[PDB]
Formats: C-alpha cells, sequence, structure tokens
C-alpha cells in the first residue's frame, strides 16, 4: 500500500541528515570553542585545512580528558559533561574526530601522497592514546605500579608528542621547499612545566585531587624510596589516594616536597637544563 | 650531560612502547571477547581478504558495545559485568577509542593498490560519521525528554544512520573489493533494530530498555497515538515511567501493559514488522 512505497524511497536513498540535526550534535563542541610555515611555505589556503584539522582534533581531545579525569572547570567555564551530560559528550567528541579525518583529503587528491598523510594521522592518533591510557592506568591502579621518571618521559612522548608531530609532520610532508627533535623536546618542555606550574600557582591545584602521578610527584616517591624515608614515602600515597578537595591537605602535601624531598627545586632545575639545549 | 645525551638520544627517536603496556591497555577489550559468508557467495572475495574484512568489523563493533554501555550505564553484557564496572570509565572510554584506530590500521592490509585504496578508506570514514550521527540523535531524545517526540518517519530516518552504518560498512567494503544489495542491507537492519525492540519487552511480559528510557519503535508509536487520540493522561504517565530510569518490575510490567490494551503497540509493531518481511520474501 502507501507504506510500501515510503519504505522504497527510505531504503534507496543516502540517510537522511539535516543542518538542525547537525546542530543538535554539535552543542557540546560550541560550548568549549568560548610562524612554522615560514620556513615550510605552504598557500594560505591549504594552511587553514591544516588548521582546522588540529583545532577539531584538539578541542575534542580536551572534551574527552575532562571526562576521563572527572573535572568541574575548563577555561574558566563548567565543563561541557556537566551542562550536556557524559552521554552526548562522548559521542559528540568521537563524532569530530572523524570529522577531522574527512578533512584530510582536502589537503591533495595525489594518491601516493594522500595516503602518507592519512598513515601520519593514524600512527599520531596511535600514540596519543597509548600515552594517555597508561598516564590513566597508572593512576586508577595506584599504589600497584610507581613509575621511574624514564618511564614518565616515554609516557610523554607518547602523549603530549602525539598533537605536536601531527602537526608538524603533516606541514613536512605538504611543503613545496626536519624539526621533529624540536617538537619532541618541546612537547616535554610544556609538560613538565605544565605539571610544575598546577602546583606552585596554588602554593585550585586540581592535579592533586586527581590523584596523577605528575613529574614532582615521581621524584618525592621515588627520592623517599631510595633514602628508606618509610613514613613520607606512605603519606604522600595516602594523600593522593584520598581524591581530596580539602585545601588544607593539599598545603599538607606541597609542604612535603619543599621541605622533605625538595622536588619544586628539583624541577625549577630540569626545566632549565632542558631549555638551555636549545639557547645553547 | 649525561641527562643531555639522554634527552638527545630520547627526542630523536620513535616513542617507546612495550608488549607490556600493549597488554596493560588491553584489559577492557579483552574482557569483552568472552552474515559476511552468506554475502560472499556474490561477491567471490578470497579467503585472505575476506578475514581482514572480518577482523576490522569485529574491532568496530566490540569497540562500539564497550562505548554504547558507558553511554546507557548498562550493568551487564553478554551474561556478564560491563567493563566499565570493572576497570572504570576512564581506561573504557580511552581503550574503545584506541581500537578505533587499531581498526583503520588494518585497511592498508588489503590491498597494496593507491587508488582502490583511496577508496575503501572512504567508505570506512563514511559510514562512521554515519553511525556517529545516528547514535547522538538516539541518546539526545532520551536524555532531554520531553524536549522532543520523535515521530515514525523520524525514528526510520535515525535507524538508517546508526544501525544501517555497520550493515552498510561490511557490504560496502565488498562490494569494493570483488573483481548493488544496498537497499536490500537497509532494510535487514531496518527489520532487525525494530525485532530488537519488540522482543526486549515481549520476552519481560528484563526489559533494559524501559530502565534506560529509550525512544524505542514501539514507545514512539504509543506517544503519537496517545497525543492523536487525546489522551491526555495515558501520554504524561508514559513520559513519567521513562523519566523514572526505574528497575522495579511492577512498574515495568504496568508500562507494558498499557502498550498491549491502550494503545495496542505491541500488536502494530509485530503486523509492521511482517509486513517488511513480505516486501522481501515476496
Ligand atoms: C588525551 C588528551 C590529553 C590532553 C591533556 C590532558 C591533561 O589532563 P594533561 O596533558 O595535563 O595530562 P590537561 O592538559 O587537561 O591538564
Ligand atoms: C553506537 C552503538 C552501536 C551499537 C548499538 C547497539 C544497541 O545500543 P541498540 O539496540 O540501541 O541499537 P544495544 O541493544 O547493544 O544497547
Amino acid at each position: 500500500n502507501k507504506m510500501e512505497a515510503k519504505i522504497d524511497e527510505l531504503i534507496n536513498n543516502d540517510p537522511v541528515w539535516s543542518s538542525q540535526n547537525e546542530s543538535l550534535i554539535s552543542k557540546p563542541y560550541n560550548h568549549i570553542l568560548l610562524q612554522i610555515n615560514r620556513v615550510m611555505n605552504l598557500p594560505k589556503d591549504q594552511l587553514a585545512i591544516v588548521s582546522q584539522i588540529v583545532e577539531l582534533l584538539h578541542n575534542s581531545s580536551l572534551l574527552i580528558d575532562d571526562i576521563e579525569d572527572n573535572a568541574p572547570l575548563r577555561r574558566g567555564q563548567t565543563t561541557s559533561h556537566l551542562i550536556f551530560g557524559v552521554p552526548s559528550t562522548i559521542n559528540t567528541a568521537n563524532y569530530m574526530y572523524f570529522r577531522a579525518m574527512q578533512l584530510v583529503s582536502q589537503l591533495t587528491t595525489k594518491e601516493p601522497l594522500y595516503h602518507n598523510l592519512i598513515t601520519i594521522f593514524n600512527e599520531e592518533l596511535i600514540n596519543l592514546h597509548r600515552g594517555q591510557g597508561l598516564d590513566i592506568y597508572w593512576r586508577d591502579f595506584l599504589p600497584e605500579i610507581i613509575p621511574t621518571q624514564e618511564m614518565y618521559l616515554n609516557m610523554v612522548m607518547n602523549k603530549t608528542g602525539g598533537l605536536f608531530r601531527l602537526t608538524l609532520r603533516l606541514m613536512e610532508a605538504l611543503s613545496p621547499s626536519s624539526l621533529v627533535p624540536f617538537i619532541n623536546l618541546l612537547g616535554i618542555i610544556y609538560q613538565i612545566r605544565d605539571d610544575y606550574l598546577n602546583l606552585k600557582d596554588f602554593q585550585f591545584a586540581e592535579d592533586i585531587t586527581e590523584g596523577k602521578l605528575s613529574f614532582p610527584i615521581v621524584h618525592a616517591l621515588n627520592f623517599t624510596k631510595t633514602k628508606g624515608q618509610t613514613e613520607q614515602h606512605n603519606e604522600i600515597l595516602r594523600i593522593l589516594l584520598l581524591r581530596t578537595s580539602d585545601k588544607d591537605i593539599k598545603l599538607k602535601l606541597i609542604q612535603i616536597l619543599e621541605f622533605d624531598t625538595n622536588s619544586l627545586a628539583y624541577t625549577k632545575n630540569f626545566i632549565n637544563q632542558l631549555v638551555n639545549m636549545i639557547k645553547n
């Protein structure tokens, strides 16, 4: 009857999707929205698409990161998952990873080069997830595994390194005219400095509430272990396992790192040495 | 300088990742581990290629299920506790997304010919975009109810994107490799989804679709039917029960008997399914 006819039109056409449907799906993403080329020389408009790709990937990974860390704030406003819900926020971020994958074919149609660009995109997203996976495992299975400094730096080369290397590698492949080593050291300085300032700025220090194995915390645990300081080693673990928002307890942990282990000075010195490798 | 030398070797090499590290982040996926052949008797693909299409579709389907269960707050899958309740929502979201990109990587094992490779990756990308558009609408309607009450036509379009996505992904990759069945695979997909919604209630008559608050095919028919017939009290009671997110067995049976005797949504759904099967069989 009339029904068969409707079904018939439906199954012989592409799936139906409107601009109004698209706006519903983008609500969690729009909420978060609120120089190297001097060397590579890419045509200003090819340069725009790379910029759109990087922005899509960065903002989407942040939406997922805030759910994985149970975070209340980002860029000074309530997090998207607390407004639209965890379900809609996961699906929207994941949708945008595939929208970014689609902009790659707009960079070129040369079949050989296209394949290399997709391989770069695939490899670095695999590295970002392997690094984020290990950082989460250490935090959520604590005190099963306490990483060493060497293990921490390998995690950062995967995690933080992934999107820095992604941006740089796409640009070098497209250049009409390798700084990877330089971009790798830049990502390492950036991550250790972030961990350092999260504590020094407080002195909200949310890395303590989250129980993160940050660069300063890694130094402190291995220092107390090496010197046989049993009670202090254990006190650091107890406070991290509390998942606390209590300002007085966070200050107590910060005091151990400053007065017992000298971990803040140690980290300051480490960052300085890394910066010097470039300045000399 | 012992440092500077170490730092220099680190930045001049690829990132370090061990087999022990691979095993730790695979825990959520290994836990869930515990149509193609048919179709092939038309496409005639070689067995080596057929096996690769199969690993790809399995990777994508199982990873999708890990995320769907978080999105639905589901306590059980395949008779066992869900991965997010065992390993935590954080590791489970990360591991599922990691596997989406490992599946992408497998596509390059299907051929060494550049033009064919570009078509396979395009098909992959198109159907994952469609899967996410349909799941996005299904989640929005349920989480923001009663802001939007979908009609039968809006539901069917949501299913063509969602359930149609994986059925078309399998068939389209096979057709691209053969040395169209799409309309047929679209209808099989619609039949599959409406039958799943129907049986979840009929079997109870644990009807977890009710606990979840889902705008299922029978619930969509009931809300529009009560609106059309002016049954204001019954329309509002259906909404109230879905918004409770209840596990009470008497409350779930009360709603199913409203669809059986008051709106006749269960009989409507059974006949709708029969008519779609006839369009095929006949
Ligand atoms: C999976 C993307 C991770 C992006 C960074 C997340 C952080 O948790 P971290 O880099 O300090 O570990 P944030 O930059 O939000 O503090
Ligand atoms: C993005 C999720 C794809 C798989 C969904 C399967 C179901 O979510 P559906 O019945 O809602 O289509 P399930 O019956 O496993 O909950």
